[PDB]
């Protein structure tokens, strides 16, 4: 009774028995599917914990030896004492790697087990957050030869607040409103952006004005730090045959680091424990630039590719998005900066579908978020099916902390 | 009432329709299984129960709810029902239901249409080579050269003992599927299997790669049969693009009128194994997925190829590029050849439409994330950036066993 999976470009048929594990529940029920949305006290922490434990201990093939039932005995006598527990390093390290494998939306996953951890629980203040944070910032980018890398802030815990990034990403770009009450720069970040300059942040004007960073220590109001601007790498777009292109005075940033999701390891809460990988070509070509609510570019290069878009069946949207994600690629390529296309990504993806399939019995997988936003027939993915579902350790959503 | 919202504009609604929706999908609180193409597998005193509910909607949907001939109606049936053990629908229930169906099929992009159905009633049919005649009309009146009109054709329903009308087909027209010494195959992989079957009926096998399949019409008991389609009445069209000369060269051709002959239409608990509908055809799903799929014509490195694009690094993005000209190839031809087409852009702007038409009307829509996004240029047509929820309602079309 394992919901059986199907790849339809292939024949081949398998079991997801690792689902019927799924330590949460989501969205959905059999009256109606949901799997579109975008957003989906003591005895109870021991629980999740205890099953953490026994993660840990099975990955390092020690699966109920002593040095379990101790580890276990540990920790349920701290939740006694404390309210909580603290996590050894190593299984803070299995907990982030786990966390990252069992992201049902990533299709980076095929890397989960290089992943850098930096431990930061010793973090005392927004100024030592900072500080931290340029150096995760310093290892991942390396000059353009990106690195996986989290660091991993205190945890939630009983009479402090907690530490938050304000910003959802720590390299980000400004978005202002104005006399038009449009946005220059990217409109998805116009409420930090707002944030920002209400906190002390003098604004520019430039479409890719790179944001400060927003810091909060425990019980905190946040701490406005600018990010040293050497330390940022970008890229500047071009068209390796289209020349009109690098006059669009377009950019992007070389480190993708996601600061707003919360990890949860063993019931653990790390409201502030930001990661970072390397760009998908996809992710800044189409959606970044191409959304309507976003950059918006298509038309602008419709119109300089001479494309006829007065009608949708020359399909001129389709070929400006082709161009676009070419001049990403392209830049990235020129620059030495890390990048990887959607046939390329999706591609590993498989593989790592077939390394879980042995491993665990199955991998837990979002297909419209793992399916590539152009292309998505052209890529193996979309004729894979999946199955959706919740595993512990974990990265969460959280609501913004304003 | 599940808040749905869509993220272009920031919009919000509450589908309420959902909440109607009785048949048990195939997902959970603990795992999502969205993305799978058939959902889990494939005394009557439950007859009744779905044929009032489908017979009160009927009388809602003229006003004519409370009093008048709606209490009426539902006697009748009953009598029907307690005499016979079945019923029969009238032929404007008939015209509702099938209207219905195609309003209620969350994977069909086309419904802003769904008002503009033409219903052939052929439940009146006993024998294959009446079908045959049926479906041929069908064929005739869809195509009506090249401006396509939706239309159904509905064969005699299911009954209690003895057997069913049943199309082998899973289209009304497929091309050839022919395997060899090597394994592979020319012409149409999906139709490998019925293109077996089509010889090991009779059939006298053909040239190689665009051979229209003759049909596999069974009528109930009686073995299948094979009926040869007449030529003058299959349209199709030979693949040109606008500025690309060679692509004609390479000889592909496309049929007109997709026709799906293999699907069980059930209305009011009533199930028709047998009602070939058809519609027209939005370009993608033969410029991307008919022709580039692996397991289908598999046709994309040979026009990379010919564009001469780099196909040595995927971040050429080659196969990107030779499937947009292959997709602009298929708008060009059905336009040049005056055969009725859409795009995916101009289908997805209208499934909007109809998304907001049905939020007034109905409160909400049944919809297939995975199946209304098209297969190629995703998130750059408006219904990827909307949320949609996915439920089953009554009437619909539903997926069958193959007779075999
Ligand atoms: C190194 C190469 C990586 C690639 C190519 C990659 C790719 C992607 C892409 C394209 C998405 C969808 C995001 C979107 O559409 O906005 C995604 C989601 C996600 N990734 Fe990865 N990623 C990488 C590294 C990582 C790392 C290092 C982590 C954590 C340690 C991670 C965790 C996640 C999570 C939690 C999501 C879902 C986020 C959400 O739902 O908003 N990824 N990934
Ligand atoms: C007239 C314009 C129409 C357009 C442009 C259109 C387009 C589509 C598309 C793109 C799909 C996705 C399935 C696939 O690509 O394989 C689909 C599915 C479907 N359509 Fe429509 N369609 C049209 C008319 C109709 C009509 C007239 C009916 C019934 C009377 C219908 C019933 C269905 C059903 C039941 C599915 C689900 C198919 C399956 O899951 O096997 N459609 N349609
Ligand atoms: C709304 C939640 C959301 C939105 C969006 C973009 N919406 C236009 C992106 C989201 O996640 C974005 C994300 C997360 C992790 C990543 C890891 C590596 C990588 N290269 N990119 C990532 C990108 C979440
Ligand atoms: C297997 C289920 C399935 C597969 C496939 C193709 N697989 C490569 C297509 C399926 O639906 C195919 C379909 C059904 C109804 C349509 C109505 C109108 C139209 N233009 N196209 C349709 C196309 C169902
Ligand atoms: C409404 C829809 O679910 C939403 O736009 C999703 C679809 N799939 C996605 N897939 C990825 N990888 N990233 C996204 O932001 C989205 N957006
Ligand atoms: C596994 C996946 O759900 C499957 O390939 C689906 C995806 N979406 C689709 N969408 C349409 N319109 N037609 C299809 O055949 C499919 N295939
Ligand atoms: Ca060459
Ligand atoms: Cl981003
Ligand atoms: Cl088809
Ligand atoms: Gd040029
Ligand atoms: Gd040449
Ligand atoms: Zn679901």
């Amino acid at each position: 009774k394992f919901p059986r999976v199907k790849n339809w470009e292939v024949g081949s048929i398998t079991y997801d028995t690792l689902s019927a594990q799924a330590q949460q529940d989501g969205p959905c029920t059999p009256r109606r599917c949901l799997g579109s949305l975008v957003f989906p006290a003591p005895e109870q922490l021991l629980s999740q914990a205890r099953d953490f434990i026994n993660q840990y201990y099975s990955s390092i093939k020690r699966s109920g030896s002593q040095a379990h039932e101790q580890r276990l005995q540990e920790v349920e006598a701290e939740v006694a004492a404390t309210g909580t527990y603290q996590l050894r390093e190593s299984e803070l390290v299995f907990g982030a790697k786990q966390a990252w494998r069992n992201a049902p939306r990533c299709v980076g996953r095929i890397q989960w087990g290089k992943l850098q951890v930096f431990d930061a629980r010793d973090c005392r203040s927004a100024q030592e957050m900072f500080t931290y944070i340029c150096n995760h910032i310093k290892y991942a980018t390396n000059r353009g030869n990106l690195r996986s890398a989290i660091t991993v802030f205190p945890q939630r815990c009983p009479g402090r607040g907690d530490f938050r990034i304000w910003n959802s990403q720590l390299v980000r770009y400004a978005g202002y409103r104005q006399q038009d009450g449009s946005v220059r720069g990217d409109p998805a970040n116009v409420e930090i952006t707002e944030l920002c300059i209400q906190h002390g942040w003098t604004p520019g004007n430039g479409r890719f004005d790179v944001l400060p960073l927003l810091l909060q220590a425990p019980d905190e109001p946040p701490e406005l730090f600018l990010l040293p601007p050497e330390l940022v790498l970008e890229v500047p777009l071009e068209h390796p045959t289209l020349e009109w292109f690098a006059a669009l005075g377009l950019r992007w940033y070389a480190l993708p680091a996601v600061s707003n999701m919360l990890l949860e390891i063993g019931g653990l809460e790390f409201p502030a424990a930001p990661f970072s990988g390397w760009y998908m070509s996809t992710e800044i070509g189409t959606r970044n630039l191409c959304d309507p609510h976003r950059y918006n570019i298509l038309e602008d290069v419709a119109v300089c590719m001479d494309l006829d878009t007065r009608t949708t069946s020359s399909l001129w949207k389709d070929k400006a998005a082709v161009e676009i994600n070419v001049a990403v690629l392209h830049s990235y390529q020129l620059a030495k900066v890390t990048i990887v296309d959607h046939h390329a990504a999706t591609a590993s993806f498989m593989k790592h579908l077939e390394n879980e399939q042995k491993a665990r019995g199955g991998c837990p997988a979002d297909w419209a978020w793992i399916v590539p936003p152009i292309s998505g027939s052209l890529t193996p993915v979309f004729h894979q099916e999946m199955v959706n579902y919740f595993l512990s350790p974990a990265f969460r959503y959280q609501p913004d902390p304003w």
